[PDB]
This record gives structure tokens, sequence and C-alpha cells, in this order.
């Protein structure tokens, strides 16, 4: 008896679709996260039920109570990766370097079964109890790949300090692009601290400057000659000639052994 009621302690985080809450097993005391929400939440939830890997936030099911929607998700008591960056400064390079092998295998669990996440971000990167990096919120995402047949993208959404520049500039284009983009601007976030630009387009200077390859200016100045030079190959301007997370994986920075 009672191990289906829940306390619901403290308000996780807020959101356009309402709020999250830590909620507490009244029988267990198990922790878990409920999403509350006041097309859109049916898609939601239809490929969170989809999910099974150990760095994408797990579902436990979903809950109807009239006009609300219950969403049951991981509560990851680390927190918000956004949490362990350090304004103007970053994090410790190893914890970056860990932080970016978790994301690239969740992100390749993700595509390997055709879904794209659409809004890779700090706020959207979880941490459980062993700093293990969890990939959440799939409000924006979407089937990219059915039955092996890949369909392009035409939607503009996600955030624009993280969005690819073909989003800006082309009618339709790959889903997979997009999500690398999106990751090495959690990169340059997770070692430098801030932000390069506010979007990637001709008109902003920091992204014109950093075509023209100004890596004597912040946050590339910051940044050390390994890791930048995998940033140098993740924020091409044309998602075709951008680096695939396959030879990611094949990086110099990426397989160099680091401790603090
Ligand atoms: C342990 O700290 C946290 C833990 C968590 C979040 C924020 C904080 C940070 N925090 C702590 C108190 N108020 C904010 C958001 C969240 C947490 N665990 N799980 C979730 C979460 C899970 C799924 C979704 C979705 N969609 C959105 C959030």
């Amino acid at each position: 008896p009672f191990v289906e009621d829940w306390d619901l302690v403290q308000t996780l985080g807020e959101g356009a679709a309402g709020e999250v809450q830590l909620a507490v097993n009244r029988v267990t005391e198990e922790a878990v996260a409920v999403k509350i929400v006041d097309e859109n939440i049916k898609k939601e939830i239809c490929i969170n039920k989809m999910l099974n890997h150990e760095n994408v936030v797990k579902f436990y099911g979903h809950r109807r109570e009239g006009n609300i929607q219950y969403l049951f998700l991981e509560y990851c008591s680390g927190g918000e990766l956004f949490d362990r960056i350090e304004p103007d400064i970053g994090m410790p390079e190893p914890d970056a370097q860990r932080f970016f092998h978790q994301l690239m295998a969740g992100v390749v669990y993700l595509h390997g079964i055709g879904i794209t996440h659409r809004d890779i971000k700090p706020e959207n990167l979880l941490l459980d109890e062993r700093d293990n990096l969890k990939i959440s919120d799939f409000g924006l995402a979407t089937v990219f790949r059915y039955n092996n047949r890949e369909r392009l993208l035409n939607k503009m959404c996600g955030t624009l300090p993280y969005v690819a520049p073909e989003l800006l500039k082309r009618r339709e284009f790959h889903a997979e692009p997009v999500d690398v983009w999106s990751c090495g601007i959690v990169l340059t976030a997770m070692l430098a601290g801030e932000l390069p630009w506010d979007q990637p387009s001709d008109s902003c200077q920091e992204y014109s400057d950093w075509k023209e390859k100004k890596t004597y200016l912040n946050p590339w100045k910051k940044i050390d000659s390994a890791p930048l030079a995998l940033l140098h190959k993740i924020l091409v301007e044309n998602p075709s000639a951008r680096i695939t997370i396959p030879d990611i994986k094949k990086d110099r920075w990426y397989n160099k052994p680091l401790k603090k």
C-alpha cells in the first residue's frame, strides 16, 4: 500500500509549458522529477518512451489528471551542467573532456535510433549522483530517420547562441550536423565560460572573427590548442564539411589522456 503516492517537495525548474518538481515516494523515498504541463506533449511522451540509455534522462511514465499532464522523469542530484560552468572561466579541461565524451555517447545513441534533440545546451544537460551527464527535455525533439529513410528538417527551433548557421540560411537541412554544432558550442562554454556569439550570422562580428580565424580573441584565446583544433572542425559553417561524430571519436584531444 501507498507505494503509488508521491510528495512534491521542491521546485526544480520553470518553463513555457509549466514547472518541474522534485517528487519523493511516500513508502520507498525514491526521488523523481515531475514535469507538470497545463500535439507537443503527445510527441514528447512518444519520443521519451523510445529512450533507454545511460546518458539520456530516464522516462518512468505519464499520468493525465484532467487537463494537466504529469511526466515522471529521472531526478539528477548533480543538477544542471550550466552550474558547473564558472562565468568567463569554464571548468578544468579533464572535467570538460569527460562530460564531452558522455554527451557524444548520448547523441550517438539518439541519432542511431533516428532522434534529433534540436536544443542541446548546458541547461538541458543534467548530472546524476556520480556526475554522469544525461541529455534532458525532448519537447523540441523529432524523428529525422524512419524505415532507414532520412527526412530533411525545415523548422526553426533551438536557442540562437547554440543553433547551427544553416538553420538561419537554408530552407532545408540535415538533422545530425545541427546537434553536432550545438555540442561544439557546449564544449566552448565548458572551456571558456562564455558563448562565442549571440547567433551564427555574418551580421554578428564575433561570428565573422571566427570565420576569419581570429583565435587570439576571446573565448578562443582561453582554450588550449588541442581542444581548439577540435572546435575548428565542429564549428564549420558548411554542414556538409562539418566533422561527424565517428570522426570526432578519432580526434587527437578527444583521445588525449587527461587528469587534474
Ligand atoms: C539537484 O538540482 C537539480 C536537479 C534537477 C533540475 C535542476 C536542479 C537544480 N535546482 C535545485 C533546486 N532548484 C533547481 C532539473 C531536473 C533535475 N532532475 N531532473 C530534472 C529534469 C528531468 C526532466 C526534464 C524534462 N523534460 C526536466 C528536468
